[PDB]
């Protein structure tokens, strides 16, 4: 599944809607700790259309429970993220992978 | 699977053994046609030893089978490739996808 615990509390009273464009800074690592991607290292929120597919799964799904403001540690398991093959070089098979991201704003 | 089928022969003769540096030019293109990642976009080879898993099966399977030298066309299947997950604003789910690849030497 994913699974969200919370880092920070967020307004706690606006949560994502299907077609919003959610503003993120990420880090990614895999389940041993490992970082794998951080938008926080490039300085540059990220953002993308929730209801879009163009995040993994695990995202469209746990991003969606965020309030405003939040900041939360998603687990995230291999099918609902990378699968079997994984991504060469960068996330290796059956990876079960470890996001914490903060929600800024929706558009 | 992946096929392979030539644009230039090589020379034929030398193949790539596990353990070897393969430094390759590629384009990368959706299976209808759409191009996804270049290496000669960038202008810079793109090397990963053979055996590694550092590259997708279908290179790994496909390029050991040219010679230095050669360009070929691979068609990687998405078993072979990314799987049901794609990975998710680049490669969508289950797509079959088309190299161009040129296998410039071995280290």
């Amino acid at each position: 599944g994913v699974q969200v615990e919370t880092i920070s509390p967020g307004d706690g009273r606006t949560f994502p809607k299907r077609g919003q464009t959610c503003v993120v800074h990420y880090t990614g690592m895999l389940e041993d700790g490992k970082k794998f991607d951080s938008s926080r290292d490039r300085n540059k929120p990220f953002k993308f259309v929730l209801g879009k597919q163009e995040v993994i799964r695990g995202w469209e799904e746990g991003v969606a429970q965020m309030s405003v403001g939040q900041r939360a540690k998603l687990t995230i398991s291999p099918d609902y993220a990378y699968g079997a093959t994984g991504h060469p070089g960068i996330i290796p098979p059956n990876a079960t992978l470890i996001f914490d991201v903060e929600l800024l704003k929706l558009e």
